[PDB]
């Protein structure tokens, strides 16, 4: 059965001669035909395009599923939740199995108008992470610190007796890395348990910067802001600061994604001798050693169209990235070719691991169309296929341990209490920006400012869009 579909990623058109989506038509009998031409690199204009045709095509396949919900409630995607019951067993049995990945799946009228492309979160939950400077804490004759009072002691001390050793009070003992004001505090406000987002506390949800926590991180970064504890330039440093401060010796500690980061050991240990950036559990506060940085749980999504003749068999063919041998295929390509079996299990070959030409192993995954987003399940055992040891250990260490909180859904809402919500959340995030970045840096007082701020962000309208977030969670 031919079937058409609107379907792009990365900025370009699903092409079904790619052996993934030839070996789907052999055990499927679906053979897709795209609307959405090899010349179209630009999703959001082929997408709304594509919708004002007066057929929408059998499958629409989109990266922001608040855009597919809203088209199934106008109408133009059918809901699933009876073709998937009485047709779909591994959809079926993934929904009961995972309640929280069939929240994802409901819209907010309660009816499931996509299928989203899931991350293996439950096995993989890991994003950033507290690294710090092992060989300095060895030197100094320091204990790893364990709670965030002892690592204000660590980093006065890197900061105080020259661990880089050039007799210059040149260290930086803490620093981040960052393109905007939200990512500086949150890579800051994290190790004092506080938030600059919503979250969600006791099944509520609130938001990070009108909290008690939030006050006390703004106030203890000031302190060490002042005392020469926190990158000096935190906030005008970019995305190279990382780079700059660890290859000159400069930097003692950050809070930064955990793959990359423990990339630095490798790269600096001819350069700098005995440098190790170590992955640490994240410090505690109060009785609370966890991290709000983590992983989300889907991104995009697709469904049917009311115009799809047979959409019980297109329920089947979303039903197959869900078998076993679906989820392998789009996840690791062909047997053979990017893979072997070794015991049951998939081993990357070298045309995937060891690539000629320099391209990573997502790189020629990606060539033979496997982890192409459509609403399909990434399987962490992909991941693990090509990471690094350093990425794999520091995955392992946090997954282990417990230490990662989830983050707050992606919630749903009508599109009208939407741009209610959005003109709330964009308004305060304004004055939570200037207004944390001037205490941080010596500005003013917070003590004597809190308040004030409170009602500014009160009279934004916090109370409304902590009212909308409420509902729709
Ligand atoms: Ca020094």
């Amino acid at each position: 059965k031919e079937t058409t579909i609107f379907a792009m990623h990365l900025g370009k058109a699903l092409d079904p001669n790619l052996p993934v989506f030839v070996k789907a038509e052999k055990d499927t009998n679906i053979k897709l035909v795209n609307v959405a031409s090899q010349n179209q690199t630009d999703q959001i204009q082929a997408y709304n395009l594509m919708l004002t045709e007066g057929k929408l095509p059998d499958i629409v396949s989109y990266e922001l599923s608040a855009d597919l919900e809203n088209l199934g409630i106008e109408g133009g995607l059918i809901p699933l939740e009876d073709l998937i019951n009485q047709h779909a067993p591994n959809l079926k049995k993934f929904f009961e199995e995972n309640p929280r990945y069939k929240k994802d799946a409901v819209a907010v009228d309660g009816h499931i108008y996509m299928i989203p492309n899931y991350y293996d979160y439950f096995n993989i939950k890991v994003s950033q992470g507290y690294f710090i400077r092992q060989d300095w804490l060895e030197k100094l004759g320091l204990k790893e610190p364990r709670t965030v009072d002892e690592l204000y002691t660590t980093l006065k001390a890197f900061r105080e007796k020259d661990p880089n050793g050039n007799g210059k009070k040149d260290e930086v003992p803490f620093f981040v890395r960052a393109n905007n004001v939200r990512k500086v505090l949150t890579s800051l406000v994290d190790l004092f348990k506080a938030s600059p987002i919503w979250y969600e506390e006791n099944g509520m949800v609130k938001y990070g910067p009108a909290q008690k926590e939030f006050k006390h991180a703004i106030k203890e970064l000031s302190k060490w802001y002042k005392e020469g504890l926190i990158d000096e330039e935190i906030f005008t440093r970019g995305l190279e600061s990382r780079d700059y401060l660890l290859s000159n010796n400069l930097g003692g500690a950050t809070d930064d994604w955990i793959a990359s980061t423990s990339s630095y050991n490798r790269n600096l240990a001819d350069k700098i001798p005995g440098f190790n950036l170590k992955l640490v559990l994240p410090y505690e506060l109060n009785g609370n050693a966890k991290t709000r940085h983590a992983r989300t749980t889907y991104l995009g999504g697709w469904g049917i169209s009311k115009d799809a003749k047979d959409p019980v068999s297109l329920i089947k063919y979303f039903d197959y990235w869900y078998s076993v041998e679906g989820r392998r295929l789009w996840n690791f390509g062909i047997e053979g070719s990017e893979y072997t079996l070794v015991d049951g299990k998939p081993v990357f070959t070298d045309k995937v691991l060891k690539n000629p030409d320099g391209k990573t192993p997502l790189a020629v995954l990606r060539e033979v169309g496997a982890q192409y987003r459509l609403g399909a399940f990434q399987d962490a055992q992909y991941e693990l296929g090509w990471a690094s040891e350093s990425a794999k250990a520091g995955y392992k260490y946090y997954m282990d341990n417990d230490v990662v909180l989830d983050e707050l859904p992606i919630l749903k809402y009508t599109k009208e209490k939407s741009k209610e919500f959005v003109s709330i959340d964009t308004a305060m995030r304004a004055v939570v920006e200037e207004k944390a970045q001037q205490w941080i840096l010596g500005s003013g007082d917070i003590d004597k400012e809190w308040d004030a701020y409170i009602k500014r962000l009160e009279n934004l309208g916090l109370s409304k869009a902590e009212q909308i977030q409420n509902e729709a969670f």
